[PDB]
């Protein structure tokens, strides 16, 4: 639906140095790794393994590997990986984390110089190779990407251009970690199901002392930041095991680091006296109303177009009363009426669906609870379409010098209609609306504090009871048995089944666990339905 | 240096939606505007005008215009604007104009002039949306600056480009477009016009140009720890560069740009030896010396082959022998001049290595506005972080309250994030903040505000109120007590030099100091006294 032909006009293009520019969005390095985790989750993976493969010959001494059992990609899906940005016409997927068409490129190029991706779907498997080493060595200022595909059952090349295929694979054997077709096939065989994806980042960034930024040696079950950790340093900012555990508000996909299961968690299940407050969001309501007004305008224009075409069809029949050209013209009008009518009806259905959703409550659910195990790890955790964006954000009374609201963790999941993330997915694009949300969360936090009445009974004695002997607000509570049990009694023990993925409670560095290991006879089989945490409801003004 | 032919291989491409993705880097809206100001400064502009043009037919009701008298762009410079990624300039990422403009508005049109050309670059998301275009297609017509004839190798392309501009831009005819080019009055300069500005949910633009007609303010209520630089573009623009030269005007009214170190009580400078600075300079040298080493071995082999072939050919001198001898001899000549040029770069890096590898921390007391304190961190002169609390300021206390710190960090030590509002290397940035905090404690000991002591210090400058946030008294005796402590620095509107006065538009000849009394008098540098750490 364009006016002329634009084939001679200038196109904006990506140059090699833009790969670096894009990567500078990630000052928080774990946020780069999170992009690749998000992609596995969006592909409906039930499991992602993040692990190191030692390679003394590559910068940093290892390759960082992300292996998922998700849906994988066919060859055209794989070619769209290097499209920066997505397609505006794409069918809307409101619940996918991926919307910007950029995360894998920004994140991978923060972490290392090069990456190679292997993916399989149905009867194809495709390699995508992004080698900044190649571009530097050969003076390439474009961004050129080998993208060979093989048949997954026979291993024959699938290519319309055998010369292109030869050049692509030769680049891979020259510059990648894998020097032969056999070595490449070995990587494809690490995806053991019918589908999945393996992303390998290599030639990792080094600090000035020549050591990698990512330390996989100090704790061989973890990926840690290679930096000293001061007094108020949050575990999620130094330990990827800790960060990955809270990356999603509703974890289902299982996460393993170096082969060792991460205990993912629902933050609201780890806190003392969790309570939920429903916040009526005027922004949520106004934006839903605008999305409706737009759908109803789009259905309105399509209906007038269908109504005119049907009217013309009828009138043209009367006017024609019946020659050979006239016949053709009559069915071109009659069918055009038919197709506009079905177009108008489909847009009317979308309008109606948005109208139905408009009547649903336009609320954000703020959940608060007291972090009795780690009183200094407090503040708000703000998720956006289930993905963690801000952590440990102080609001309300926590912004004062005081013990008021000290220890309180808040959690909220914000839909895209209310806020969208910044380019690095570590902040919100609409700062004005985000600051509004934080003030609203602060007012509800104050109410939560009144509601649990810690101060009625008295705030210092509350903390004494859980074993905070020390006068320094940041030391952990006592580890002696009486205080451990006092704290543990308040926090249910939850665990995820490795087979069916349901979340279970037990009645008083995890290994394999399945439902039939539970001594509770009501949850002791994978077929037993999942029980929901019933977080009690509080009320505010 | 390409091995085989790569023309059939896939290229990464930019799609229309990427323009939006890229723009989401700017959560701080003024940091999007700063990208365009940075581009004028880098183009050696002596002036930028940022102003609104009312247009009730366009979204937000006005267009935001950036007009500079810098070096402008020839047609190939203009075309490289849409080559994403690029290259003591601020500009290094090849992105800022695109990320910033697309944060502010849906569309932009840029007009630029250099020598005998003038070029229009039109980025219309309206066009792409209306016509379902998923690539990023950019009209780029050029005219001759003197005759106004099109300069184009393809008149059909030129007709389509201009028709797009007349259809989708604010300017519907060639005459209207020429009127914009005529707003660039010198031989060179650039006019960037952002339009169809983003709206808030209430239908109003994010940028408020009404409340103060001499400013561009954020259209949001300001709580009262809210820093002026985060709601007033006039405030932000004044401190955007550590060494302002370019004059900045908003809606025709001059911004009083300033050097923060000149606005503070008892400024002192501490030299901080940076091991990061030294290690990175040493690595940049090791690299240059490897590059010159390889080139020299290549030149030495080629020269040796040239000499040996001369003695081997001896007296022969057939035509065939002569020509092939010169081929070898000239090849030696070229490699030798290549090797010599790399040896010169190596030497230059070696010389720079011996310069001190220091960051200069400057601290002073903000006696006019005690609550506007903390560190201002500049990166190659460009403000990155403001009001960052360090050292004793991170406690509850009056210790180091009111102290502003300033440091300019070279690219070798830190580079900025994608939005130029943070530092890409968080580990080294945190290290820098700790170092600044330690020096801040020393500065506090050094000015000995406890010899006075601290409450009596503040009450002498008129902080009568008990609340730390309220301004000091406005009564005349306290105004003069504060002003007496801050020397007066002022920029000449004609020659752009910075002057100190011994005491709107101002010029050098208005200075009563006989040594700085003429635009031709040499510029005097800040003499900040030096303190020492431990
Ligand atoms: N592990 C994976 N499994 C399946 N598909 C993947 C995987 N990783 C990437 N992709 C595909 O590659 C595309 C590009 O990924 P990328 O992260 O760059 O952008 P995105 O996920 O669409 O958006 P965002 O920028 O918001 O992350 C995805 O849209 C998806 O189609
Ligand atoms: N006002 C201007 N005057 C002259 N040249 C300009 C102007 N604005 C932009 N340019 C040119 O357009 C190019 C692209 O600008 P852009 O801001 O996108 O990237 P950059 O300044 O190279 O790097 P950065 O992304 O760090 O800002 C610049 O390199 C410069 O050559
Ligand atoms: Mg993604
Ligand atoms: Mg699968
Ligand atoms: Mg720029
Ligand atoms: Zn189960
Ligand atoms: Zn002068």
């Amino acid at each position: 639906m364009a006016f002329t032909n634009y084939s001679s006009l200038n196109r904006a293009q990506l140059t090699f140095e833009y790969l670096h520019t894009n990567s500078t969005t990630h000052e928080f390095l774990f946020g780069a790794l999170a992009e690749l985790v998000d992609n596995a989750r969006d592909a409906d993976a039930t499991r992602i393994d993040i692990y190191a493969e030692r390679r003394e010959d590559l910068r940093g001494g290892f390759m960082l590997c992300f292996l998922d059992d998700g849906a994988g990609m066919d060859p055209s899906d794989a070619a769209s990986v290097i499209q920066f940005g997505k397609l505006a016409k794409r069918t809307p997927e409101s619940t996918q984390i991926g919307q910007y068409g950029n995360g894998l490129k920004s994140g991978s190029m923060r972490i290392g110089k090069d990456f190679i991706l292997f993916t399989k779907k149905e009867d194809t498997m495709t390699c995508l190779f992004l080698s900044r080493t190649f571009h530097e060595e050969e003076g390439i200022d474009e961004v050129i990407v080998p993208l060979p595909t093989w048949n997954a059952r026979t291993r024959e090349p699938v290519t319309d251009n055998v010369e292109k295929f030869a050049i692509e694979t030769e680049l891979i054997y020259k510059y990648s970690p894998f020097r032969t077709e056999e070595e490449v096939m070995t990587q494809f065989m690490k995806i053991p199901g019918d589908s999945g994806t393996l992303v390998i980042i290599f030639n990792l960034k080094l600090m000035d002392n020549g050591e990698p930024e990512l330390d996989i040696i100090s704790n061989p079950r973890d990926i840690q930041m290679a930096e000293t950790s001061p007094e108020g340093t949050k575990p999620e900012r130094r330990s990827f095991r800790a960060y990955a555990a809270v990356l999603y508000i509703d974890p289902r996909m299982r996460i393993f680091i170096h082969g060792h299961k991460v205990q993912t968690k629902r933050l609201s299940c780890c806190l003392y006296k969790p309570r939920m407050y429903k916040y009526t969001s005027s922004r949520f309501k106004t934006r839903a109303e605008q999305e409706v007004k737009k759908a109803e305008h789009v259905a309105r224009i399509a209906e007038e177009k269908a109504r005119e075409a049907e009217s013309k069809a009828r009138t043209l029949e009367v006017r024609l009363g019946l020659t050979r050209d006239s016949r053709v013209m009559l069915r071109q009008v009659q069918n055009r009426a038919i197709t506009l009518r079905r177009e108008a009806d489909v847009k009317k259905r979308i309008k109606e669906a948005k109208q139905r959703a408009l009547k649903e409550p336009k609320e954000l659910n703020f959940v608060f609870g007291v972090n009795i195990e780690h009183r200094d790890l407090d503040g708000m955790f703000i998720y956006n379409c289930s993905r963690l964006i801000k952590m440990y954000e102080k609001v309300g009374p926590q912004l004062e010098g005081g013990m008021a609201c000290g220890g309180v963790v808040g959690v909220v999941d914000v839909p895209y209609l209310v806020l969208e993330p910044t380019h690095n997915k570590q902040d919100f694009a609409d700062a004005k609306e985000y600051r509004h949300l934080l003030r609203a969360m602060g007012e509800h936090l104050a109410q939560y504090w009144k509601d649990i009445a810690i101060a009625q009974r008295g705030i210092i004695k509350f903390w004494d009871e859980f074993g905070y002997l020390s006068a320094n607000w940041n030391q952990p509570p006592s580890s002696e048995l009486r205080y451990k049990r006092r704290r543990a009694m308040e926090i249910p023990t939850t665990i995820q089944c490795d087979l069916c993925l349901k979340w279970r409670t037990l009645p008083f560095y995890p290994d394999t666990w399945v439902c039939s290991m539970n001594p509770d006879p009501e949850q002791d089989r994978c077929e037993a339905s999942e029980q929901k945490q019933k977080v009690p409801l509080g009320t505010f003004r």
